[PDB]
This record gives C-alpha cells, structure tokens and sequence, in this order.
C-alpha cells in the first residue's frame, strides 16, 4: 500500500494538509483511506454501502488498521500520527522548537511550517499557506511511488 504519514503537534496545520490532500486524491479518482489517532467487543451498523464499525481491543497498532484496509484496493492511505512508524512522512511545525523535537523522525520527506526554520535542512520546506504548491508536489511524490 502507498502509505503516507502526517505528523505534528496540536494546531500545527495537519488538519489543513489532511483535508486538502484527501480532496486532491479524491478528485483524481483515487481510492483513499485515512487513519487518525483519537461492553460489546464489536458493533456494526450498515446501510447504503456505508459500514460503520466500533471494535475494541486492548491496543490497536497502525498495522492492525492497515491490515483491515488491505482488502479494499486503496491507492493511498494517509495516516495522521503514529510518529514512530516508518512510512514516508510530512512533518508540520509551528516553530523551530517543534522542529527540534520532530526532526529526528524516520523517512521525513517534507516539512510544512508556520515560519522559516534555522540551520541546514535536508528536506523541502513549504509554508502552510502554500498548498497550491505542496499539494501538487505531494501528489507527484505519491505517483512516482
């Protein structure tokens, strides 16, 4: 599966990125899946092609969720959070301070920030306001799989 992660602290801009990225993928006609980290064991309500499920387990790992997505022939799965996982990721930062604690994550492909960052940077950095540029860039990154 083509899995990508969106990581960042509260109000970093991940909601804006997730929304715009999902919308562009949908417009291209892609089959998209998203995962976000927040007494019957399981409940399900179904109607009109839409299945709603509530499943309980001591602990859900991202891989448990992606295993449930496997059968759905998805072209792209956008994951918000699970920063320890190693899928290619876009890091959203509000400040140099946010970046200092997030720069050591694995497989970072790009940074979208509120302001410019200090020191050297091995990844392209975009302004959160510049989606006209980062969305087409990201879509291309996904396509060139």
């Amino acid at each position: 599966m083509n899995v990508w992660q969106v990581v960042g602290y509260k109000h970093s801009g991940k909601t804006t990125l997730m929304e715009k990225w999902v919308a562009a993928a949908v417009r291209e006609g892609w089959r998209v899946g998203t995962v976000k980290h927040h007494g019957a064991v399981a409940t399900a309500v179904e109607g009109d092609g839409l299945l709603q499920l509530h499943l309980r387990r001591p602990l859900w790992r991202l891989d448990d969720v992606l295993a449930l997505y496997a059968p759905l022939r998805l072209d792209l799965v956008l994951v918000e959070g699970y920063k320890q996982e190693r899928h290619p990721k876009v890091v959203l930062v509000r400040s140099e301070e946010d970046w200092a604690s997030l720069q050591h994550l694995a497989n970072i492909r790009a940074v979208i920030a509120w302001e410019p960052l200090e020191g050297p940077l091995a990844h392209p950095v975009f302004s959160l306001a510049d989606d006209d540029e980062y969305i087409p860039w990201l879509m291309n990154e996904v396509r060139t799989r």
